[PDB]
């Protein structure tokens, strides 16, 4: 029911100057952590349904599960396509009701990027659904070639995205050396693009930097890895302290609980406590 | 869709002398692994969702993420309700649809437990749902006192459930010293009673014993901590190995794979594989 | 969404001295024509779900069919099945969401209708359901003889029902001769009974009566001929004025719009309006 | 369930030499009437929704209608978005699960009316759903002006649509004078264009013609009128024959009924009796 659509979520957390948290989410336990942390902080949240979880469980297995665990939940909840790199999936997405959709166009030329984020963003704004695209390959955890200021003008422009995402600096995993954005360009992308930006990879950013990052324009801060993290040093912590508790209520019901204070961490990181 | 009433179900298994595995559920991956097993079996199955779950997620969520995973199962499922201690319960998990349900007396007087199981009863018949009641407290792993003949027929008749659980032998969890039924009662229930049995605490009975049960008229076998043992035999294999193993589709994915084969296990044990 | 329990909707209609209408729908006009009427008039409503309806269209689809307009419908909303002989068929309707139901027994004796009423009264209230029932046949339009004061008393002890429908000079169908209601009874009724009253056959009853009824207690008035009255005279003005008219937006649209008056109509008559 | 999308339909109606009918419906009794014909002549079916109806009771809401309906309904049934003029609603009827669409440019200039019918077959086919265009303007309803055999070509080549509507001596509504179709056009279109077409205003065209129309590749042929001529021949005979009957059962049940026979007869005109 409280499903917002996720043009609506990201406009107001830029116009009012926080970022909405973009949670990925694996099974029914990560799902439930998401709505509990959000709800517990009065916050809206983006639950995120990627192309790992997508292999395993399905695109629309994984919206029924987060419609399951929605009825005691009050807050705005936006549902996020991650990372698709097809138009059909991007299609599916849509058709079981996300409330946002990324086509990651990265990996394509200028030219078919612009192309195929246009089409999805042409049947996204039809429907009244977030749109989100990438300029930029952003890599996986060696000189240096961020982006343009320009390339993201002409990007936008093309494509008409809610959302931008742009390789400045963050990557996908735990990070081998603490990274650094450039706020340069943030700055400038600002200025001349006039539209949020998304952070992918803000996994094991510091946080100042988050927060500096959010001032500069980014609305949405992806979070997957930091979260398994957590639900994985909880499996850990029971599962190595005793082997042969077979609960599972216990072992990954501890997984939960700490991934949800890692989701408070981040909601109030991001600011978007209490904007609900 | 392919949703059978436990009627239905447990009937079939009696009149052709093998029994259907009631798995509990605890959550996605769970749920998928028995599904995952029968479908590759083409064997019915009981999903069974119990009061442990139920705690955790609900009862409404657990069967709607049973449904989310139906998709490409075209064996025959029943998803049951384990050990309701309460009429509200049994009423609210009919109202979502399962296809069989269990209200547990067993803690009650002859005349309380009969009275509410009968009530039950009357819905579930009305509305095609396989009916459980169980006569006999079962124990959770020192002399002797098991299940009269006579009480049996009794209860049977007054309650008119589909399937009888007595209590003969079984206990639940890790069994601490092997078991030993009284295939001598189960005899005269079969002949007294004329109706499908119902075996809780199936996990860790020897192989042997379980199909000689099968023979004497036990036409369902639950099965819950053998699958959590072997799902945490899972998790781990791979979290104790590698630690920084983030990815939920492994240390999880493993804890399913193996379940799965639990569940293949059981389903030969108990002779359902080809019964679809 | 906003639907809500009948044995909330009826007390409170109670408490405050109004009647919630309770207007049979028969189609998809008739069930919008209802939840137009309501919405528009900021009114708590009844759609009702009878024996007749039933079998030309189904149980399941009808619900379906009112659940199908609900999208832009903010008032209070409860769907109420009338006048069931089967407990089957109460069940069903509790199965797929009814908020309230009525069995009726009346051609059933004082110790069978009370059986059965109590039956499912039990599961109405296990899962939050406004339960009715009927104490004394109400014919369909030559002595006389009521309900009993007591009968009343004992009936509604007996069944625990949230709402008592009583013989009291209703009649199913079109009136041939104004009725006259025994106010005296529901006097009695309203002081030893403490519960509140349905007027089965409450069209073609003149209005002062009606007021004079909700007074005494009256909480639920059942319409369903004047409402298909309504829309039989928008069918015919049409048809009978221009017979090659074949778009059904007008001449069956023009029976809605007509029958949308006449649910508004009582909404007033029985004060309901404003009360979301 | 037995949702068949339309490629997969039309095109066996085109391989193996039959056509199926496109039944508009209006409200449930037209959505059931449609369903009981096909289902009692082992026939598949589309049911097409249009912009009259989709004003009146809304797209969403319509598809709901039919989905309550199609419980008992074994045979292939698809749902046809008829003459939609907006990308956005032609978006909308994939959202909610149509499984054809026909977006209608012939208002549009040749380029526009290919770019937004590509648009919307790209979306299609992404999500395997049977999409129509239409070239050349179909009138309701004075030299001449058919569809070219080229203009045909280029448009299917350029759109990539699944089945073509072009104008060739049909029109909406009750025909003023028999017309007649240009066999010869659709003898070209079949050799050039290689693609199954759709005859628009099939209501009024005498048998001979259509099924030598369907000899010529005609697959799909759109039923509105002539249905609810014979609905409103039904309301009519009982309702002027008796206006004081205000059984909604038997006064639109009839005008059902005589409809449900309606369907039959096209049904076996267009040949698709017995192929399910
Ligand atoms: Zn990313
Ligand atoms: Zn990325
Ligand atoms: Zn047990
Ligand atoms: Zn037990
Ligand atoms: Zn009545
Ligand atoms: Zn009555
Ligand atoms: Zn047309
Ligand atoms: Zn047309």
């Amino acid at each position: 029911m409280p499903y917002v659509s996720g043009k609506t979520m990201i406009q107001q957390a830029w116009k009012h100057g926080y970022a909405i948290g973009a949670f990925s989410a694996h099974n029914a336990e990560t799902v439930r952590a998401i709505l509990l942390a959000a709800q517990e902080e009065q916050s809206p949240v983006m639950i995120q349904v990627g192309q790992k979880v997508i292999s395993v469980m399905g695109l629309k297995p994984m919206k029924e599960i987060i419609d399951a665990f929605m009825h005691d939940i009050t807050v705005p909840v936006c549902i996020h396509l991650d990372h698709s790199r097809s138009f059909e999936q991007t299609m599916q997405a849509i058709q079981c009701g996300f409330q946002s959709v990324m086509f990651d166009g990265s990996h394509l030329s200028f030219e078919e990027n612009v192309r195929i984020t246009r089409a999805a963003s042409e049947v996204a704004h039809a429907l009244n659904i977030g749109m989100e695209g990438e300029i930029g390959k952003i890599g996986g955890t060696k000189d240096a070639l961020i982006t343009s200021c320009d390339e993201a003008l002409r990007f936008s422009e093309g494509t008409d995205v809610d959302y931008l995402a742009v390789s400045i600096g963050t990557a996908h995993g735990v990070y081998k050396q603490e990274p650094k954005l450039a706020f340069g360009r943030l700055q400038e992308i600002r200025e001349i693009v006039k539209k949020p930006i998304v952070l992918h990879g803000g996994s094991g950013v510091p946080d100042d930097q988050i927060r500096q990052a959010i001032a500069l324009g980014v609305a949405k801060v992806n979070v997957d890895t930091e979260l398994r993290q957590a639900f994985t040093q909880g499996l850990c912590e029971v599962l190595t302290n005793d082997p042969e508790e077979y609960a599972l209520a216990v072992s990954l019901g501890h997984g939960r609980d700490v991934m949800k204070e890692k989701v408070i961490e981040k909601i109030r990181l991001f600011g978007s406590n209490g904007k609900a």
